[PDB]
């Protein structure tokens, strides 16, 4: 039965977190693309539990926080218990779980990867796209051709199919010619095997016990991630959705070693002398389960980064299967869901014809250094955040001044708003003077602007969605100064001529590619929508203000909150994930431009 | 052939606004309702489109409101419009949309009927109810048996329907023996007329055009509530979802009488008319449409309330079946869609046997009482609100401080906020000094509280859900004070004795009927949740806690808010409809137990 020979677009093997990113924005982007997966059936529980507040903030982006935050637990605050003078625990404090200010969701939830993938899955069907399953990769050519590796409109990837259970009948082999592929195939992934790349960093996987129950307790922060120390040992609590809970509890080589051929035997380790141990842990407050396990395993975990995350940029690799992250290091599946929303809208503007190639290049260098940085921060500074409380002077070796500054990098990487992008194509490093606050390389700063058309209030991420569009944020100045109406109006002039980037890179209709919008440094009553230039007003809504909602409840405050001085205003680009690419002066559209150029194909 | 006879518990005569959200009601409480319409498939458009702050609030507890904030267009803020010195028009003035400072959504939001009506439908569809159309009533008997009439068990009303439109094989006719039926079949209510009841007021219809278009304009408060008086008449704006707006077209009795024989003839009226008129009334602005009209009607309204809204609390009916409101009144559908909401969790009560059937007679004390109070109002003071500015020395026979007085009770009329039921069975006025922001008849104040359990921040109308249950508010005061502390588990043992009100009208799960919260003055830094006594935490979430969110962004100030003195607390008892029924002191539970006593079987 010869075997069927198909083209694609792109190609996604696995269908975790990172893959249902991935599938979920090409989708939306109307991107042609297929995902496949090896396992019958879709994971439903436990594995992956915690959402981070940037990731919340990239969901909204796509129209799914909504759901997330219906469904999950908030974990707000964190509680730590440590050996009592009378023996076992006793609280020493609490705080936050999440330490971020300028966050939107300052807290992470909590959820099972079942649930989590099914607000992607349910997204995917939306826009027309299925996991096909199960199906494994068997073979993975590349093109010699390096004429066919540069060109964005060849399929260079073969990538051979196996259907592990076909209709009668038909064959059981699909050979798919691809113009990108995405190894989202996880730890073991089979096409970073194939393509022949390492994963580098300490041999030593650490061991886990985790079980999820519905708890049987009197303990008071059962609602709070919770660091337990006793004498008899270490267990942390992650709450759940409804009145679940996590409990991770670390192992020794010894817990899992065969006495007799030394072999790594998970067979040793119960769930029920997981939760024996926690008993023990939690004296002297009871912890029971009401109703058996709801899911457990033995996590078995290293960190290690990949040498490369992508062939040619062709085939590309995201999640753990190019970077894993130890629990501690509160990473779960967040980075791995960030690495393809960074790939997508590169993806999508390839085959759209609108940025050259070679904007690809930037995905492992944003997203790579993103990962090594994690590990680098945790191989030097975990020791630092068992749970256990700082007592001594210069403990572990650090000052309290280290220790603080610190302890605010890590919130910093467990919140996921830290992530600083390097300089790069799509990351123009020049005019931070000009708004100090919107830092070039990081997400766009949370701020409640206003409509002028009909004084509705907004915050400004609600305004910058993932459409695959950049935004181009006109910040005017105070518009109802002559002076700088007219300065406003020459901006919108000079952008709207013919030989400007934004028409040259346009494509025939540039509205598809680019987001314009205003914010001006007045008040409505001062200003209405129709006040402003047209290039700047291309919808009614386009038109924000620096100003209140009707009952001052929010809003005001933003051009002094961003550092943008109110009198000269500036043009803040935003990228199609929400970060920060560059920043001009008013005059500077050239800088604008030359951003747009380094990338965009004409 | 022979007609198909059936029963059920509650049938309802038509799927409009109050139909819906009857429907809805009695099917999330698990009621065997039936509803039917004699429209063949369900509205595109129709009246309806405006949703006040109240009834956002009410969707809230329905679980409905964040579908209708993510489809529906918000009304912020109004203009006012007028003739100005030189001619043509000019704005006056502009406002908030809503004078609420409690509400919560301190706006109105507008949508199309269809739009609304979806909500409730599909929700409706969800909890196994579907409309049956196209099918109209045509006869409807009621039982002389006084036995049968106060049984509420017994099905008395006979109601016979006619299927415009069979399956082949069935017969047309079906005769509904009902325990209660509820005639939501508009101003024309074919159930009012079968009652034999009148519709009493002004003998007065007034006529509106009606047209909504995607509006070709440089108008720049198309986005804003517009009242605008030309020279040549009165119209005003409802934008409306996306680009979309509504104008209302006031008309007169010769735009629709015939010049010869002096005859009703509504074919004088086009849209195409409506929008001329439109056009000069908005000069110097512009205003056509882009692509002809969404949807048009000839408005003819009059403002009457029936004389009983219930014939022996067996046969009910709601909205415009027994009473209308003219456009100018503000209300559209929204006392309407309140009536059911004040209906249904009282017929599910009855059927439940949880309340003597005699509770149904303040559907009609409450709903009808609203109806007159609104038009009252309407007929004395709606001169003053035409829009039109406040130019003269006591204008309208009425001074600046009498004019603020009605401009302050017309917007809690039109925010649905000032509704205030008079005492009865489930209104009792006592206690009002312990909390006087609390009014006793009024619906519970909007205020932030934090779970102690987890520190999650909730609205305290997020805790008062439509889920047929009573609530229990226990603010216990400084409950870290010994003495405070020991009181509250003396109230918590008296509650939760075999005696009480909660055990003897408990119904042998007595958590069905009644929902218990604590609400502690303290922080959270002081209380763990586990320090309450037990029937003040029967769940760990009913542990609230008068404190700040983690970030201090919202909460605190609770109890000074509500007007409770921390020292003494106050046990506050809210309706399934989320209105406070009455207050006492924590040493006054005798005044709850009479509370209860008054209306609830045992
Ligand atoms: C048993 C188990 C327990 C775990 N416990 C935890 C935990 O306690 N805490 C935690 O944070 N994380 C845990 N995880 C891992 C968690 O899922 C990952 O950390 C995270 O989801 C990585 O996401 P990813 O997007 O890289 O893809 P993954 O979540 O790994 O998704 C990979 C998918 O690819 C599929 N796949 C694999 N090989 C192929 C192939 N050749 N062809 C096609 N499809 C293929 C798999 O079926 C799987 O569905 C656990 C994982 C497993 C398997
Ligand atoms: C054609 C039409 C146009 C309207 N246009 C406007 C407008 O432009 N602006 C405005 O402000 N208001 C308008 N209205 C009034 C509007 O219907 C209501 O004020 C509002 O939509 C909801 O109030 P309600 O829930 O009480 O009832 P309704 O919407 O009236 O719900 C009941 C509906 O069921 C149908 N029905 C009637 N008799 C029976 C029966 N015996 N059995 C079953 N179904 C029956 C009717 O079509 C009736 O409208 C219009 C009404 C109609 C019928």
């Amino acid at each position: 039965i010869a075997p069927k020979e198909t083209e694609v677009d792109v190609l996604i093997v696995g269908a975790g977190p990172a893959g249902v990113m991935c599938a979920n924005a090409l989708a939306m982007a109307g991107v042609n693309v297929r995902i496949i997966d090896q396992r019958p059936v879709k994971v439903a529980a436990g594995q992956a539990d915690g959402i981070q507040p940037r990731t919340i903030e990239v969901l909204q982006s796509y129209g799914l926080a909504e759901r997330l935050l219906r469904e999950a637990n908030q974990m707000q605050m964190a509680a730590f218990y440590n050996p009592s003078p009378s023996g076992g625990i006793e609280r020493t404090s609490r705080a936050p779980d999440v330490t971020a200010p300028n966050a939107r969701w300052p807290f992470e939830v909590t959820l099972h990867q079942g649930a989590i993938e099914a607000i992607f899955l349910d997204s995917m069907k939306a826009h027309g796209v299925a996991v096909e399953r199960p199906i494994i990769p068997t073979s993975l050519e590349l093109s010699d051709s390096e004429d066919e590796l540069r060109d964005p409109n060849a399929h260079p990837v073969k990538v051979t199919l196996k259907y592990l259970d076909p209709p009668a009948g038909q064959s059981d082999t699909e050979i798919v010619s691809a113009k990108f592929v995405l190894g989202a195939d996880g730890a073991h992934s089979w096409v970073r095997k194939a393509l022949g790349i390492t994963m580098d960093g300490e041999q030593t996987d650490y061991i886990w016990g985790v079980i999820d129950i519905d708890p049987d307790s009197d303990f008071p922060d059962v609602r709070c991630k919770t660091a337990v120390h006793s004498h008899n040992g270490s267990c942390m609590i992650i709450p759940r959705e409804g009145d679940l809970i996590r409990l991770y509890i670390q192992l020794a080589d010894r817990d899992v070693l065969d006495p007799a051929t030394g072999r790594v035997d998970k067979s040793r380790v119960s769930p029920e002398k997981l939760l024996a141990v926690a008993k023990e842990s939690f004296k002297p407050f009871s912890m029971g389960a009401k109703n058996g396990f709801e899911w457990w395993t033995l996590y078995i975990i290293g960190q290690r980064v990949a040498s490369r995350f992508s062939l040619h940029e062709r085939v590309f690799i995201a999640g753990d299967a190019c970077h894993t992250h130890s629990p501690k290091a509160g990473q779960g599946m967040n980075a791995s869901m960030n690495d393809t929303h960074n790939l997508a809208w590169k993806l999508t503007h390839v085959l759209r014809g609108w940025a050259d190639i070679s904007v690809l290049k930037t995905y492992e260098f944003e997203r790579r250094k993103y990962a090594q940085d994690l590990i680098d921060f945790d191989k030097k500074f975990s020791k630092l955040f068992s749970g256990k409380p700082r007592t001594e002077d210069n403990q572990d070796g650090v000052s309290h001044e280290e220790f603080l500054e610190a302890f605010q990098t890590f919130g910093l990487f467990t919140s996921g708003i830290g992530v600083h992008y390097q300089p790069s194509a799509i990351t123009h490093a020049k005019h931070q003077d000009l708004a100090s606050t919107l830092v070039i390389g990081e997400r766009m700063v949370p701020h409640v602007f206003v409509r002028a058309a009909d004084a509705r209030p907004y915050d400004i991420q609600d305004v910058l969605p993932a459409d695959a569009r950049f935004k181009i944020l006109v910040f005017t100045g105070v518009i109802t100064d002559p002076a700088q109406a007219a300065r406003a109006a020459a901006l919108a002039e000079e952008m709207d001529a013919p030989g400007s980037f934004y028409h040259r890179f346009g494509h025939e209709n540039p509205a598809r590619v680019f987001d314009v919008l205003s914010v001006s440094a007045a008040k409505k009553e001062d200003v209405n929508y129709t006040d402003l230039p047209k290039f700047f007003r291309q919808h009614w809504s386009k038109v924000l203000l620096d100003d209140t909602d009707l009952y001052a409840r929010v809003g005001g405050g933003g051009y002094e909150r961003y550092g943008i001085d109110a009198g000269k205003g500036a043009i803040v680009v935003v990228r199609p994930d929400g970060y920060v690419g560059t920043i001009a002066p008013l005059h500077g559209l050239r800088d604008i431009d030359a951003y747009f150029s380094a990338f965009m194909a004409a």
